[PDB]
């Protein structure tokens, strides 16, 4: 596939999905790349975005929940890696849901292609 | 002007910026629309996105930090407002920042136009 | 498989890729959904975006070329399907390329899930 | 103000709006940065996106027509400016429009901040 699923040893790209809460009709999911072992974030090499998808049990189709773009990577008029602003690739999606189902996240590294992570959403 | 800046009495559109955390050279900034008086989120009327901008003091130009798209609004093959999935218009942007500066957020209601909120990041 | 690849009879979802120009590696690629048999575009049911990916031959990784979001679906303060403005799901991606390779397009319908189309770029 | 409107001399940033076609109730609008004098497109410096907004005359609010992201700027595992792939900052937006009205375009250079362009759609 275009969508890579297994991280290499020394650099992490697979978007990791953490269900922070799922009860009372409401869900909070954090998705990150390189949470424990940071991926580079330079003008030349960085994670550009994460998109989260959710398919409720019994829904014939999945739904895009949302997308987070990480847009600052240090560039400035003074050269690459000079602005002191770098957006970390971690996003929090809050959404209503009524059933459990499957979470899929996609992410993109500007030089290492496309990536997919997956997790079950158990709604209390 | 195109970017509206003062809420109306009954429905809330101005994006609200909150610094949640600033430690270790990383800032976490929450942006939300309607945290207190919730904006509608239906198939026909919803907040589509929030974009955050940061201009460090002394920087000649502002930088986009990132953009969050809130993509689920209830639509399904069964009709509007039936999928049970609605993305809340709240995002958290985690970024490296070296200096105090000005935070500006833009947001969009699909029927009520474009909006802007502003806040100050003070690092000392 | 989240990415559907085969259209239904009555409603068209697969992003169709047309290379308009590939000369001197100045490349224009049009991508559309429902070009000949239009997909609905209402407040309730529409194509929300198309994304184009290109992997040059010899490149170990693919690159996102760009993404086009189609944001207007007739919503207004007067009700659904009243603004008079609807964005058609067609985009043109202009880019430079040095080698031939593989194009992949992705698109999304707010109710019928995710879709993929593929084509070859021959410079 | 954040949205700059007047180009410098050496380098063009203002997005230029052109109505290419208007028939059958559908309008095609091209928006580009640097069509005469091209803006740089390097791993370090590039136009990242253009967004188009349309407000039909008599409509109390504007509508975002759509957004185009130009995501490739030469980065590869071989270093900056080595992939062979660069996305030109030109987009075409095709949309149904019933009425004349005002077109606004926004664009972003990753080191030179935010930009605005304006034009009139005349349908008679
Ligand atoms: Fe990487
Ligand atoms: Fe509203
Ligand atoms: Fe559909
Ligand atoms: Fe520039």
């Amino acid at each position: 596939e275009l969508f890579q699923t297994a991280d290499w040893k020394k650099e992490k790209h697979v978007p990791v999905i953490e269900v922070l809460r799922a009860e009372g009709g409401v869900v909070e999911v954090k998705v990150s790349v390189g949470k424990e072992i940071p991926h580079p974030n330079t003008t030349e090499h960085h994670i550009a975005w994460i998109e989260l998808v959710f398919q409720p049990e019994g829904s014939k189709f999945p739904y895009v929940v949302g997308r987070a773009e990480f847009a600052a990577h240090g560039a400035s008029v003074d050269g690459p890696n000079t602005s002191g602003v770098y957006t970390d690739p971690v996003a929090v999606f809050a959404f209503k849901a009524e059933k459990s189902g499957k979470l899929t996240a996609f992410s993109y590294c500007n030089i290492h292609g496309l990536w997919m992570g997956e997790a079950t959403l158990s709604l209390e």
